[PDB]
């Protein structure tokens, strides 16, 4: 696509989020670059007012899916390069089983030569000292695969996929994640056949920083299409 | 517990009424299943005479109970599960620029057979389209069958796009869109998102006089390490 | 390649096989028709001298890896069909887990309109009651995967896999391959880089047969590269 | 295994290399950590004899496959960490085309807590202005599949892979590793049936250090195996 | 050991031999008889590709260690003969000081009632008029002390000797061999402690032999342990 | 060569040990003198820490090679001569079978007049009951042939034994030696041909000794070459 | 020697025996050649009179130790080639254990450019069904060493050594040897120290040899003096 | 049997009774011998004084059964075999260009003792030569012992000829005639050819203010593979 073009070297990136989680006002600025041609994300991120009121691990999946490594044979399933620059809204629910939700809305869009995730979340229904507001997650990530259908009715793409966090005493606490992306524009953008996503995580911190912050590298990889 | 059904080999019958643009016709399939190695084998006959459409449309409707999963991922074999009583099956099936089918299938042990009993209705079809006018070709490609939980219905969501070869180098698309849940009260296994991974094979009885099709296919599960 | 064109219909395929495992010697024909367009075989055996001395499912591997599907984007690592018309040899020895071995040699190669496979294996040191003298394995056959590198050095491909042939009682007898194919012809060939064949193979009787027999279905997918 | 049991948490890691290309001497420290749960490593090397005489991902495969992440599924193919503590040789060929070769011998063992890689390499026949000697790579790195056999024989594993590093000019230097690696120890160790390993690699700078010098985060996971 | 027993009286040999030294591609064949209760071997070989393109004295190393007398006292250090009748695969480099090198593969097995050295054979790097390719070495061959390690954690023995060739104008061509052998069975086999083999080699001609040729005498005897 | 020439008479010997076995720490220090001509050390080793927490038979082949005869006819393969007086570092891993190892880094070289054998070894993964912290080796000493090789790429030579410790009950512990030495200066050394030196060891007791000590006489032969 | 530079090269031999073993007259021709620097003999020997009516074996002593390689650092000890070329006198007693004795006197010499032995053998008190008469030798040789002495009072040397003769039914018919040899010229010889000849011997057929003979090919070397 | 009485540590005695060119001297020996190692150790007091000659003269005179006789060679053990009743050694040692020792010695077990009694009687030394002039440096060379048997005597022949070095760079040989009888009625192993290489070591005890010398040997038999 022409917006594939793009994402050939590095570009800049900037996240900003707004939250609101049972009450619980928060901010978070970050910033970083991807390199698509890799399917690599480095981003760190910081809580400007303050400590965070959730664990870190639980708002990763909302903090640029555009920086995905397509191998070229599924190039033509990209739909997130396809819709920049004006780029695309994603919209999560994501469900914490036996606990609360958060719900999210996002603008992914360059801005000049950055590109920007700009994100609102509210989290409702969360219980006072469960795994989340509770503190419980360990700060690691496993692994995942990120579902992705076309929605063509909204000129865009359906996902679902369900993040396992680990818990400090050997369990999981389980993310179901219901996601929708619709392109900003009203350009062509492709719509993909059915495909995953293989992703990676780590978490990191750094030492001379004191605010409460997460540093991330991210390793996204386009797989399952052969025709 | 429906797991254990599925150890050894199965003897399998498949019966579909359909009705396609008024076209009226009956299929009659058997043969049997070895869920062990992901492997079926059946032979279908028209029985109502000529196949009004092409036999590799009605492959997908024609037991995914017989799917290899492989023993990490036995916790998400939501077909098994649902066994004896077992699953109704719904699909649409959106023949690109073409019409479409609908099916409601019943799949569930009889004795010891497992039987995929079918009711199909065939809507909007062109005259001169792929599917009346007979143009695909007597083959069949390998596909991802793309499988999600669906909580609410205690079953599953799948969704999968056929690709169907034109006789004349070109593809049509047949995007399938399927549901199942279990007939019966008993508990079933919800997955977590994964795939089955098919091929088939189809071929002539060069004995049988009727319209009909042999089918051999291999299913097996994947996507899932956790 | 220019042998690629060769496969991209429906093509006959004929096998002969002279074999002697501990003496006992014995003659198979098998025939049929291959359409790597599917990565599909339908194959027919005959043992022409009487009964099969050793189980058919020890010799599947031995009965043309020139059928396989190569999917579009990794066209330019098949060998196989890049060695025709002329044809490649293939060597192998087979390591029966606890029990005797199998040294194969075969030429691959089009005879007119037809994929010739001829054999001929030589098996010894085998136990007169283990699995393989004795009968013991079952009429049945898994999916694995066929390790294939580049061998420069002889301008070929060196090969690698174990096949799990399952015993009546519930055991499992392991058969490791060792295979070696070079062109017979001096044209140029395809050395690939590292990947695999995913296989898998029905076996059934022809009822209408009254001889020893073995009817055979395969399907075989290359895999594993997306640079 | 018993040797899986040292791996469950973060275990530090040190690397030494000492190293001659073409006459040309240096010495590599490196240091950092690793966790096999995740198949994470995060490592800094540092040249502490000035300049690094060759380009820094030129040596990222020399620089502790025990640290690869096994799913459960696959837990009896672990070699690498079922010859720990007392560890394993691990020796390497590794071919440039068209350019010169490095021979590497390493011993990757426990001292006391800590899993220690210690190295020695040396490359000949390089060409003064090739990509290697003329840094001419690019500072970035592809993603690899790393193939497993067993070599029962010699009581170890032989392990093949090519890398693919990015040229200035928008070409590829090839890279073909040839790697055994044998147990120190006398105790039994596993010896794998066929897989991969999928590696992924970011390479990075610390923005503090003066010296030449690399910071690489790796994940790696196995997979190929079902039975 | 059990496999001493095939060794009690006079064995039959026969070798076959691949070669290509600096693209000079050439075949020989061997045959002749061991006696090693008296560490004798008697052989003639042939080239039947025509002239032998270097020395025959540069290959007497390469064309069955089987065959040496060891004494009462030292048999449990005769791996040799334990790891038959599967055999050994034989793997050297010879170094020619100041010129090019060999590296050669054999395997050394029982083929019904003949022991049998197969074998392949790669020169490289070779003076176009130095001593071997210039064929400036004497028809004569010296007495060598062939030292033997154990190499327990390859499942093998590891080999070192500097055969010294006369040349014409009274010097010596140094030939550095680097030699490992590896059973090809999985019974039990015995590695040795430390010690020798003294090697005494007669080459002549046949003179009803009008092809290029040598015949070749040796007694080879083990030493060097009496504890 | 010039080294040589230190050794035409009775030279004084110092030789200082830092050990830890097992954590247990201790110091001995020898004296005496050694008689190259004759291939003779005298030396008297005293624990100036207590007890020694090993057997000192352990120790013998830790505690100057340089002392060696070599006959005429073999004096340019006499390496540790050729590296005086600036001397050499000398290597070992020592494996006990069924039990711990040493690890020794030791520099012999002349501190004026003298021959100063200063060495660090570290022992681990010894068993609490077994031959050496149980302290059931005999107080004797076996004769050994020591194999020596060159090692051109490291300027030195690489040396293996195996010691038989005889233990109280009849049996013997093995100690299997690797060896490394490498000058210390930049000057030219003698590389030798593959040899052995035959050593001769008397342990006894000072009768006026009240402190934990050895007394050791040695004869040190090299043997093996006639070319 | 003077002597020693007669035998740089290969040298012609010619050998003359004319017996008589319990009354029976034989004469045996031998021609062949020696070249010392190697140690090595080649001799054919014909009896000249019909069927031989001792086993061959027993006469391989008889039939020039002047082709002994003496290495080095041993000429000096070599008495054989310095009495050359006018020669010595070799007179044996051969005792054959629980049988009778052979006596026999030799002249070894130069005549012209050839080596000559000329012997006459007697041959008494032999059993009519012993193991010589009996013809109950296997036709097959051992290894061993020759023991000299210097003779100061008859300026020549005094040997000694006993043959081991395998015997048909696995047993061994012992040959004690008493050997003297003295100068025939009156010009200075040289008297060794105490040493001995380490003797390979290897008895073989000319297959298109219609008479009763024998091909025999030998190895000495000398050895036992370093000083 | 006679092994037997070598797989441990043995007390040694030495006494000689000697006769050198009219000068009369005695020495006495004591020590011990372990045959498993091939290594004796024994001290050499000269009781009557100064010893008229140099000490490494008379190092071969003052018990081969202390050999070491590895395994595969224990069928040619002479030395041992003869005990405990012993064995006579006699031998003449012609030093070039100089006199001879001529001893006779009996070597056998008195109690658990092996003991080694010898008269030697030396006659036509040059009173400046490298014998009395006592030119011969405190050290000694490692040499071969060259054995054989003698069937009709029922023992051994010994040759051997010592290299003793000389305070001038030069060398006074030795040359050793020797034979061994048995002293008693048993039956004796008499080897096959074969040699012993020996190794000695000769120093001073730094307390002992007599005239004195102190031993250390090693001795191991080779040369036998049949």
């Amino acid at each position: 696509s022409k917006g594939e073009e793009l994402f050939t070297g590095v570009v800049p990136i900037l996240v900003e989020l707004d939250g609101d989680v049972n009450g619980h006002k928060f901010s978070v600025s970050g910033e970083g670059e991807g390199d698509a041609t890799y399917g690599k994300l480095t981003l760190k991120f910081i809580c400007t007012t303050g400590k965070l009121p959730v664990p870190w691990p639980t708002l990763v999946t909302t903090f640029v899916q555009c920086f995905s490594r397509y191998p070229d044979h599924m190039k033509r399933h990209d739909f997130f390069k396809s819709a920049m620059p004006e780029g695309y809204v994603q919209e999560r629910t994501i469900f914490f089983k036996d606990d609360g939700n958060y719900k999210t809305r996002a603008e992914v869009k360059f801005e000049g030569d950055t590109l920007v995730n700009r994100i609102e979340l509210k989290g409702i229904d969360f219980k006072e000292d469960g795994n989340i507001l509770g503190h419980k997650l360990e700060y690691n990530y496993n692994s995942h695969n990120v579902y992705i259908m076309a929605d063509k009715q909204k000129n865009g793409i359906k996902v679902n996929f369900k993040i396992r966090h680990n818990i400090e005493d050997g369990s999981v606490q389980l993310a179901d994640h219901y996601q929708q992306n619709t392109p900003i524009g009203d350009g062509p953008v492709l719509l993909p056949d059915n495909h995953y996503l293989s992703t990676q995580s780590a978490l990191s911190k750094d030492p001379n920083e004191k605010r409460d912050h997460m540093v991330l590298l991210a390793f996204v990889t386009a797989a399952g299409i052969t025709h």
